[PDB]
Order: structure tokens, then C-alpha cells, then sequence
């Protein structure tokens, strides 16, 4: 049988490109989504049209709460229900917005930003490992976490925690043959709600080509990490940032 | 008048040594505690014998919940109510125990390890900065071994990495207000008193510099430096106080 | 027609695996050697038999000296001469031995800083000067921050190479030249070291209690040079099976 | 008696500030210099006038060459000759200039000066200080911006990265001897004498904490901390003193 992968937040943008690319490599895919039901189901349709019965969707809020462990278990369970196995987990879903230190409550900001970026990854990792060829997890990190955006403390804390998870799970799961690695974009597909001038400000900072990464360029590093060419790599985070993190103020 | 500092988890061990050294330096202190009321009050009584009206206690759970923000606001408020100002915040309180990937529920483990080590620090930092109305700083107790973690301590390790991110993010964001934000990262310091000496020795033997753990006071010394006038240009820095432990390969 | 790569210290071990894998991916290659002529020629023969006139050999000492500049120019030149282009430079060659704080010291600097850092820097200069998917790959070390006792100079050289990786990535990005690193933990162990000492290292590795093969190291090199890494520069990929995550 | 320190490149700027602060703390000092003979002697004159027979000068080129080991040995010997002991080594001297990759001095000279002053001389001086052997320590002057370097400064960047490696490797290997090895990493401190005010202000405006460069004294304060008994458990640590500069994205 073909191996199977879960990609969180896979209806759009980078998560979609990862799902597409995994599928093109031979994987059956679980397309996790939160709000993007139309685009989720649309992507599965496209993949299934190419090879029947190779894509399912699975809906879940990855906000932190007392029921997040059950939702994460359910995402993994979905892969086993549809495909009888789960070889690859891609932790891609992410909330991203400012939380200044000085209309959501602070408790909601914490639950969303830390839940999606860190807690849900951890719980999905636990469920993935409990339910267990070439098994591996890839976490979508952030190349700029040590030169953060102003007023993004909770997002930055989340992505730092995700680095911690990447290392800790790599150490602990290596005895089970499960590798755990990260891919750290710099600027890739820029937000929908961002203006053109602000987009171009960011592009101009990238040494390699003065432009953002394509979604596909990020996916390429994910593909490498899950491949048979990365069988001795665990606990590594690959920056895919065109040099951006090298540039001083 | 005299500056004031809040120290979380200050009843015992490292937090205690930090509160004492701040007080000896001339600070009035809030001693935050969770369970150790008797130790907290004993310390407050000792410090107040040294100088009257210079130390208060403040009880709070720092586990993540819907009431954590209000708790953190109250902790900061307690310093203002007692001393009329809050110059220094030391994020010291920390939960620490294994959370294997493969008798608390997992959601409890999350709330306690991420709440104490990361979220409560964030919410304390927010309340600290919001309430500012000379030499303001925050010091976060980090962990020098976070890139070489103990097996099965993922949630602990996640919380302490998050604390690094908070240190950096808040240093950048609070710099325009003149508030510095730094960390101190112990390697092996005070081990649990009930841990067998033969187990304590396994750790001590790994430390290059003197084959011994840091005392609480040695950790406090770095905190004192960071809050001092000798560190007025330092922000976003994390000082390892680890006797070279983090340099030793497997 | 086909792209061309220089690999330093390519006659044996990791550099040979890198050369072969590059060849099999369809590069023409320059096999650089210092002492290992026989091995270099043997490799070139094996490759040429596969695809005619696609591998050449190049001698140079990479010890630092007043002639290192010219040596490095020569290595790059020989690629332009054999193949009319030079698409990839792999800085693999390297010296390794203890230099206790408590060979003259200056020979040790020239070997340990020269081969590990200064020659990569001079080769990088000649590579860029003489300029598609152009990239440079430097062989770093995953254990730089938890170093072996009494290996100061070696560790200095490998830290310098990290610095070169970053600095050259920034400076050459304008020319579309990518600059990246691959950092082995324990791979092929030194021929010299005890078999008992070897197993002591194997046992520390989380992923499989074993060293990386040379080919696993090359696999990462191949990724970085490929079209699949066209946005990657200034990145160092550890290939260490988790070794650097293990505490004392 | 009083302890003694060697400070390299101590005639002016940050190195003088370190030698001055060490002297005020009660150290005897060797003022190493290369070209700045007048300024070095002037400083030793000031310090001797404060306390007689507490300061000497010592000339040496720290460019790499076959005699650099002897020059480094002689620097350390000068301290023992003058004061009968050597307790602290501060590796401060540094060459700094562009070395573009795509393109005065021959490249071989650039390598000698930039790698020699920033890394090889620190290594040889460390070797001599340890071999020649309380509170012994070495403090290396590093650079907070080594991971976000200036364009066209490969060789300088290489040398400062090697100096981090030295700090770590030496801390590990010398810990059994009770010698601590740490670093201080400025971001922008005293700007070059040659830089125009306009360009200086461009750098100043990037610093979060105050939009100004560090004073030489602020850099010295962190050095003083690392050598002090307040840092007795610290080895292998590099303290950034950069007002948050390294946290600022492009
Ligand atoms: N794009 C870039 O430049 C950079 C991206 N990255 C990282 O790469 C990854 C992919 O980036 P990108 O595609 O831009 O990400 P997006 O910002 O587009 O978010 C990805 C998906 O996350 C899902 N998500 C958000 N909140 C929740 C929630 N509460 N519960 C469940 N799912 C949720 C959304 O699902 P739905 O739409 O179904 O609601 C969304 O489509 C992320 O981890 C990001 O942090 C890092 C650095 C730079
Ligand atoms: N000791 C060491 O070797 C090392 C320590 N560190 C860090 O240094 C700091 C101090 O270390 P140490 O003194 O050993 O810490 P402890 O493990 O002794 O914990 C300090 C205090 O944290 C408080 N705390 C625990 N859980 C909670 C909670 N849910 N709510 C509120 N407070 C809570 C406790 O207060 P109470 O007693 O009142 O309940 C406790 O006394 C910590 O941040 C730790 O992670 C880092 C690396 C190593
Ligand atoms: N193997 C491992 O476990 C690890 C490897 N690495 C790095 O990986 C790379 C490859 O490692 P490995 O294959 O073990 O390396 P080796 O130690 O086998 O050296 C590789 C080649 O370097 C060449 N070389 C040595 N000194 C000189 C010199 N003065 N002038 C010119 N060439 C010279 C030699 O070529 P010749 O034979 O022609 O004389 C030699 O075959 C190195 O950069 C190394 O530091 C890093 C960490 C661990
Ligand atoms: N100032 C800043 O903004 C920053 C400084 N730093 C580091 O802090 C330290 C102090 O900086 P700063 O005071 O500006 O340093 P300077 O640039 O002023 O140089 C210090 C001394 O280095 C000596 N020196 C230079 N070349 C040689 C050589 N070949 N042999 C021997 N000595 C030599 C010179 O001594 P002489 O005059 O006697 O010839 C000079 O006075 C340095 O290590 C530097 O790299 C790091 C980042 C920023
Ligand atoms: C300012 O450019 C960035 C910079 C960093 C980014 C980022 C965008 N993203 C990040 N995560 C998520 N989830 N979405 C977006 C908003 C696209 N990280
Ligand atoms: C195994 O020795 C360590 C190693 C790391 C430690 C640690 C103890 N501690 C940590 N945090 C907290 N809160 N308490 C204790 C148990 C003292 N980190
Ligand atoms: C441009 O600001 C910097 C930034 C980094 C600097 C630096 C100056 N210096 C450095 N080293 C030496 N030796 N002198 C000077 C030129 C003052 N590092």
C-alpha cells in the first residue's frame, strides 16, 4: 500500500502545497482544515480525481482547550480509518496575529496562538507516536524567531516552543524509528490582509532574489525531510528563507 | 524611595535566594508562592526584621486557565498596593516533571508546565509594563540545557523555549519604555532534597567547573547583575550560569 | 551541456561519496586530492567508464601558505578548463587532530585553520570571481557547540566555516550563488581510532545507535545543490541522527 | 597582594575602559598596544599616578606569523615579570576592515591580520596564560552581530566566530584548572574614529534600548562582572551587551 500523511491546515497556501506535493510523491493524504471547508473538499476532489481514494478531509479547531487532546487524537484516528496507517505528520496549521504587551480576550489569544503553534503539534505528535518503515514528523517553524516582529510575543513564544518540541520529540522518538525535523520559512506567501507596499518592503529585504518563497519551495524541503534521502536526519531545522535571517537591521 | 521587586515562586530554593539578595541590595520585595505558605511567611518575617515594611507575600496558582490573567494582574497590583511602585519582575516559579510522548491528565500537564514556565511570565510581563506610571527590568529563569533536553520532558522543554522567545520578544517591544528584559539559565543548581545523593552525584560529575551544582546564591548573583546599574545596556540577553555543563557532549 | 562540480578531498570517504552521487545525478566532476593520487585516479576511472570524459583529478595542498591563493584559483580553473563552467563547489577537505592548550603550533594553525576555513574562503572567492543553479556546500560539524576535549584549533576552524557560510551566503546572494552547510555528527570514524572507542560513539546516537554512512552525508549535499533547494542559502543542515541533542 | 590582568589593545577605546575599570577594582594591569605607543604610556602614567607600580605597557603585533606564539608568550611573561602573577587575560585587540569576496593588502596579509588578531592570538595567549599558571579567568571580546554580519566582512566574521569556538573549547578544557573562559559581545559601541556623524546616527537609530551606542564603560561593566566573584560558576557564557540590536529584523 501507499504510505499516508496528515497535513494540518492543508486547505490553502503552504499546507495545500505540502499536501499536493506529498500526493504527487505517492502518499495518501488527510487534509486537516478548520474554517476552509469549501477549499478543503475542493482539494480532496482534485487529488481523488488523479488517484481515487487517496484523500480525505478532517475538520478540527486546534485552539487550546480541555478537548484539544481528543481533537488531535481524532485527526490521527482519521488517517487510520481512511488508510489503515499513518506514516507522516506535517504540523503546518498556525494562528498569526499581533498580541501587544501594552477584539479577543487575552485568554483566547493565548489559546489560539499557543494551541495552534505548539500545543496541538505536541498532542498530534503524542497521538501519532502512540498509534505506531520511514515514519517522520515535520514541524513548520519560523526562520525569524530570534529577530521577531514587534508585538508578536505570543506567536513567537509558540514557534519557539515548536523548536523545543522538534528537539525533544526527535530525542524521545528516535528509538521508535520516528524522525522529527522542522522547516523554517522566512517570508513565503504573504498574508491576504496585507497591503502591496508592505509586501514589497519585505521582498526587498530578501538577499536571494528580493522575493518571497513560493509555497512549492517550502514544500520541497518538507518532501526532502520525509524522503529516504533524509534517513539519518532528526532534530534538524532547515531554514528556507533566501538569506533573510542573515540581514542586520 | 527604595525600589520594589516581585519574585515568583520565592518561598524556597532559588527564588528565595533571589528575594534575599534583592532585599540585601535595598529592594522591597513581593514574595509570591503557591503551596509553600509557611516558608513564604517565614521569609517575609525575616526580611521585615532586617528592615520594617519591606516584604509582603502574595499567593497564586500560575497554572494556565481562564483566571490566570486576573491572577497575574493581582500579583503585580500587590506590589503597587504595598510599595507604590514595581521596578523589577523575576519570573522564577516553574513546574518540572516528565510528560512522556508514549497521575495528571495531559491537559493538566499542559496547563501546569506551559502556564508556569511561559504563559504566566507573559501575563506578568504584560501587567508589569501596563502598570508603569528608573532602572526597570524583568529577569526570566531559563534553562541552559534546553537544546540538550532530558528524555521525556517535552512540555517542560517547550515551556522553557517559549520563555526564551518571550525574553527576546518583550525585550524588543519594551525597550522604548526603558524596560530591559533578560534571562538567567542555570544548568544544574539545587537538586531536589529527596533525590538520592548517588543520583545527585551523577549530575555533579558532569559539570566541568568543580564537578558540583550551582548554589542558589550563585544563580541569584547573575539576577542581581542584570537588574543592576552595571547592566543598563543589556536587554534580550540570557546568561548561562552552568559551570560549562551545556558544553559537554554525550 | 551538463553542469560541473568541484569536490575537495574527493578521493576517499565522505568526499568520494559526494563526488559519486554528484556524478550519478549527472554532474561532471573535479576530484581534488592532496596525498591520495592513486585513489583519486581510481575514482575518476570508475566515473569515466560510466560516462566518457566526465571526471578529472586535481592536486593541491590546502594547508595555509603564501601559495594557498594560487592553489585555490587553480582548483577552480581546472573545472573551467575541463568543462567550461563550474556550477557547484563542495568544501569537503579537512584536517582533524587534537591541539591541547596545556608539528609546530603554526603548522597546526595552517593545517587546521588553513584547510578547514581559509581554503574554503579562497575557493569561494575564486568560484564567485569566475562567474543557472550555482551553489556552494561547506562540510561543517554538528558538534561545534559541544566540542571534543583538547580540539580548540579544530573547533575554531569549524566555527570560522559557519561564519564563512553565513557571510558568503549574504554577499553572494546578489549573484544568485547559494551558500549552505552540511554538518555530520559521527560518520565514518577515523581509520586510526580504536574499535572500542568507535562503539562508544555509536552507542550515543539516538537514531539507530550507529554512524552515518558517507552516502547519507552526500544525500544532504545533493539536496542543497538541487532545484529543490533554490530558495535555501545560509542554512546548515545537521545530519547527526540526533547526536547533538544528547546531554552529558 | 593585588591580582594582575593583561588587556590586549588597551591604549584606547574599549580596551582602555576595561584596563581602567580593572585598575579601579584593585588590579595591576599590563597595557598591551601595537601602534598606539603615546596613548598606552599616557594611560600607564595616569594609573601609576593613582597607585605606583600598578601599570606597565607591552608592545606586540598580533598579526598571525611564525613568531606570533613567541609574542604571545612574551605578553604573558611581561605580566609575571612586572607583577609576579597573571590572574586575568582580556582578549580585546582586533583588526576590522572589509574583505570583499568579489573584487592595499594582499589577501594573505588580510588573513594574517583579521584571523590573527581576532582568533589566533587569543588562542596562543590562552595557551600561554594557562601554561604559566584565587579567581583566574579569560574574557574574550566577541561580536553580538556575528550571525547578521556586515556585507563584505567575511574574514572579520570568520575570526569572531572562531573566537566563540575558542571561548567554548577553552572553557571546557580549562575548567579542571579553575580557569573560567567567557565572552562579552558588543553590538554597536564606540563607533570608529573615522566614521562620519551621519553614518554613526544610522547605526544609533537601529538600537531598541535608547537609540544609542554602548559606552565603553558599559562594555567594561560586563567584563568586570565576568571576572568578579559574582560570576564564579559562569564559564563558557557570552554575554551580549547590545541594547537589543541583534533582535531587530531587517
Ligand atoms: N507564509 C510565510 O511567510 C511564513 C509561514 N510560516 C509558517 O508556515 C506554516 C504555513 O504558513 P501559511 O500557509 O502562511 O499559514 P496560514 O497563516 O495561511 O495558516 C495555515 C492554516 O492554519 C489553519 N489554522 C489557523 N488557526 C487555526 C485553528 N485555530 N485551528 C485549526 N487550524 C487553524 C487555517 O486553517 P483554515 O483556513 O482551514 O481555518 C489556515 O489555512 C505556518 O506554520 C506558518 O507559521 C513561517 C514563517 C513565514
Ligand atoms: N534547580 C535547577 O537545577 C534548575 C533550575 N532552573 C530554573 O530555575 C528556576 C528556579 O529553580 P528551582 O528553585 O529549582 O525551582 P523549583 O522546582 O524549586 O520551583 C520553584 C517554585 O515554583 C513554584 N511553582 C511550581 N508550580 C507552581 C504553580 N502551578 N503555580 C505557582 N508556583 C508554582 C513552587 O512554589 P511553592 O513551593 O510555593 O508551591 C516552587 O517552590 C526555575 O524557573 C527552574 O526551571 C533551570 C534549570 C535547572
Ligand atoms: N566523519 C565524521 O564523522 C565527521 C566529518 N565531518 C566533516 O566532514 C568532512 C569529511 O569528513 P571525512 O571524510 O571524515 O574527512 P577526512 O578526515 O577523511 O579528510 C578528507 C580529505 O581531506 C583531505 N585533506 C586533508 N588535509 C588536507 C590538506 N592539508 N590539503 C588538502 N587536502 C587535505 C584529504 O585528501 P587526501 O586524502 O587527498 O590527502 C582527505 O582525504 C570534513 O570536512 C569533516 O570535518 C564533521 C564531523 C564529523
Ligand atoms: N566598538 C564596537 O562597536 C564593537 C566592538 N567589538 C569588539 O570589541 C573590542 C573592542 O572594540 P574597539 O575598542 O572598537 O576596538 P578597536 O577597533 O579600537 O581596536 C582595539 C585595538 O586593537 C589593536 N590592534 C589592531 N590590530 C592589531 C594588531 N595587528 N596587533 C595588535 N593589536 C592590534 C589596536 O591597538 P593599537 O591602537 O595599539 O595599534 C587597537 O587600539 C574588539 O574586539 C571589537 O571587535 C565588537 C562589536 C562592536
Ligand atoms: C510578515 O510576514 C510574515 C512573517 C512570518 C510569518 C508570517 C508572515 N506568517 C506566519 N505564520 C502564519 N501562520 N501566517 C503568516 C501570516 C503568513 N509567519
Ligand atoms: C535533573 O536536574 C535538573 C535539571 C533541570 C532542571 C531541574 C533539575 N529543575 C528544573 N526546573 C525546576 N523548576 N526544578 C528542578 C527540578 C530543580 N530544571
Ligand atoms: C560599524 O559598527 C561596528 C560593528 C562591529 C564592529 C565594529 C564596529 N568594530 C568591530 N571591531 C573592531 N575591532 N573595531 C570596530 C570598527 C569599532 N566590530
Amino acid at each position: 500500500e501507499a504510505p499516508a500523511a496528515v497535513v494540518t491546515g492543508a486547505a490553502k497556501r503552504i499546507g495545500r502545497a505540502i499536501a499536493v506535493k506529498l500526493h504527487q510523491t505517492g502518499y495518501r493524504v488527510v487534509i486537516h482544515y478548520h474554517n476552509s471547508a469549501e477549499a478543503a473538499v475542493s482539494l480532496a476532489d482534485e487529488l481523488n480525481k488523479e488517484r481515487s481514494n487517496t484523500a480525505v478531509v478532517c475538520q478540527a479547531d486546534l485552539t487550546n482547550s480541555n478537548v484539544l487532546p481528543a481533537s488531535c487524537e481524532e485527526i490521527i484516528n482519521s488517517c487510520f480509518r481512511a488508510f489503515g496507517r499513518c506514516d507522516v505528520l506535517v504540523n503546518n496549521a498556525s494562528a498569526f496575529y499581533p498580541t501587544p504587551l501594552v477584539g479577543k480576550t487575552v485568554e483566547t489569544q493565548v489559546a489560539e496562538l499557543i494551541g495552534t503553534n505548539a500545543i496541538a503539534p505536541f498532542l498530534l505528535t503524542m497521538s501519532f507516536a502512540q498509534r505506531q518503515s520511514n515514519l517522520s514528523i515535520v514541524n513548520l517553524c519560523d526562520a525569524m524567531v530570534d529577530q521577531p516582529c514587534m508585538a508578536f510575543s505570543l506567536y513567537n513564544m509558540g514557534k519557539h516552543a515548536l523548536v523545543g518540541l522538534t528537539q525533544s520529540a526527535a530525542l524521545e522518538l528516535a528509538p521508535y524509528g520516528i524522525r522529527v525535523n522542522g522547516v523554517a520559512p522566512g517570508v513565503s506567501l504573504l498574508p491576504v490582509a496585507m497591503g502591496e507596499e508592505e509586501k514589497d518592503k519585505w521582498r526587498r529585504k530578501v538577499p536571494l532574489g528580493r522575493r518571497e518563497a513560493s509555497a512549492e519551495q517550502i514544500a520541497d524541503a518538507v518532501i526532502f525531510l520525509v524522503s529516504g534521502s533524509a534517513q539519518y536526519i532528526t532534530g534538524s531545522i532547515i531554514k528556507v528563507d533566501g538569506g533573510l535571517s542573515l540581514v542586520h537591521a
